[PDB]
């Protein structure tokens, strides 16, 4: 007994990329592969479009019925999963693909790491080894942004987090202006809030989105992707003397891998097990990845 | 600003929706309580609004399953109804059950009360929780989630445990049957809440993960208090006379004494529950029906889509 439709890869294979798709997918096709974009994310994007389009139709039928002239608000798709599981990559692929459909061409990504407390604030509270954990986020700010978007507010400012500087970038904002679809990606989007008091009003990030995807893989597999991501930066980004992690460039490859493994085991893996995984089954759609990133199983809530 | 469309009564009436003899028949016992006016003006169009959501989900199911190449049938659309003790959610669910069933895309409508998933008095007593009936720790949550999970898995003939307000207890060996209807109306105090984290690592799903839409019925605490006190007084004059009623000893109290008792229970039990466990989750609802003291709906909030 299961509340999910279940597909292996062949079953998912029961639509074609245009020059336009390839262009919007630039730099991401190399990472994800033409095969995988074609066989998985393109159909995924079509499936998600059925949902977005259904919601648009409902909005129009109900607002006509209710005699409200108010315009639609965005359909928000949540992308959750461990650090390094591929949330950002998936969000970029889907942003490019979802935008090919004429009923929802305007598609934006919001990452929740923009709502991390700054290092200075984390450092003061002794939370620097807890980035990504619930207590490391400005939740009121996140909920305020999601509330704004779902209230139809124009030109909502999104704060920005630089992985390069490992910190919030003061005075830097992306603008999300009532697009058709928001892809909200983050570690923490399926979690609930901290109850300061019993009587404090409680809403969750999920109360502001319509559909969630969880990207799953085995912990040992994600570890390797994480170490490899760190290593890739070690060979490129971290050479910048202004990079937060420039000091890793003085370490040998083996030493960066060990340090990567250490950060994985004491920070991101604990976060995964304590704060991310437990909320996996709140997702409407679970993408299960093999070690090579290929999607080998999709779960989709029955409707 | 606001994630809700807002309607006063005039605006709600600015929505051909005429009660039929069949509606009238299905509403028997409820029409006398809620009144023809209120049913016609609020609940009928409310049911039509909800019909849009259910039939949309049905259409989505048909289109996506065609595209996904899946032959599995739909599962039920589940509408949550939450609110304080005595705010009128049982009344609301029965009215909506009758009205929602009039549409041929979803004539099969069932109501699940969360009361049925309360622990028995004997279990509550052992754990000292008889003063906490309706609080989260008083419910068999794994049992409720198993039932919702089963419904949302397409399972046939799901057995729902039954609570008697008369006996103030679960009725042993008694089950209602929910059998893949088109709509399940899920009513109870706790449907917008979250589970307790026994451990951090424990898998977490909420009741809300098994429903599609939720209504919260709201009113001033002082107002609900009065509805509560009247409801108990009403039973004191009728149902509690039965020597096998749980609260039969209340018949020995004066009309004023039982009122004082009812006021006490509200103040120390139900109102604390409202303030601590129900009202904090009000804003999770898609639709909030706001009642005036006479029960008439004076404001409707509906999440913007
Ligand atoms: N579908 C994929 N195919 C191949 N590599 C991928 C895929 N998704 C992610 N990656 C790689 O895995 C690592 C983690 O991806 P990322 O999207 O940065 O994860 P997250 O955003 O969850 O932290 C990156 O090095 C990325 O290049
Ligand atoms: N719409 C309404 N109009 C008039 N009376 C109502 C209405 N809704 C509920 N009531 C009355 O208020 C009291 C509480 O209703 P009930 O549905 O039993 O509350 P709940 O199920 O939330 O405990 C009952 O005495 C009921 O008759």
């Amino acid at each position: 007994i299961t509340p999910y439709l279940q597909f292996n890869r062949q079953q998912w294979g029961n639509l074609t990329l245009t020059e336009s798709d390839l262009d919007k997918l630039q730099g991401q096709i190399e990472i994800v592969s033409l095969k995988e974009v074609t066989e998985i994310y393109l159909p995924l994007s079509r499936l998600l479009s059925f949902y977005v389009t259904a919601r648009q139709t409902l909005q129009q039928a109900t607002y006509q019925f209710l005699g409200k002239p108010e315009p639609k608000v965005p359909y928000i798709i949540g992308i959750a999963g461990s650090v390094a599981v591929g949330k950002s990559t998936t969000s970029r692929v889907l942003k490019a693909l979802l935008s090919r459909w004429p009923d929802h061409p305007n598609v934006e990504v919001i990452t929740t790491d923009g709502f991390l407390y700054s290092n200075a604030k984390l450092e003061k509270q002794g939370l620097m080894k807890r980035k990504g954990f619930p207590e490391s986020y400005d939740m009121p700010s996140l909920l305020r942004v999601l509330n704004a978007i779902k209230s139809g507010q124009r030109n909502v400012r999104i704060p920005v987090y630089s992985h390069h500087y490992y910190d919030i970038v003061r005075g830097q904002y992306e603008i999300v202006d009532q697009p058709d679809i928001v892809i909200l990606e983050g570690l923490n989007i399926l979690q609930t809030g901290v109850r300061k008091t019993l009587q404090q009003l409680q809403v969750f990030v999920s109360d502001f989105f319509d559909f969630s995807l969880f990207v799953d893989a085995q912990a040992q597999v994600i570890q390797k992707w994480y170490i490899d991501r760190v290593l890739s930066f070690w060979r490129t980004t971290f050479k910048d003397p202004h990079s937060y992690f420039h000091y890793l460039t003085q370490m040998s490859e083996t030493e960066v891998a060990a340090f990567a493994k250490h950060v994985w085991n004491e920070i991101n893996k604990v976060n995964l097990m304590e704060n991310i995984l437990p909320y996996k089954n709140r997702a409407q759609l679970i993408l299960e990845k093999a070690a090579d990133h290929s999607i080998q199983k999709v779960y989709l809530r029955k409707i």
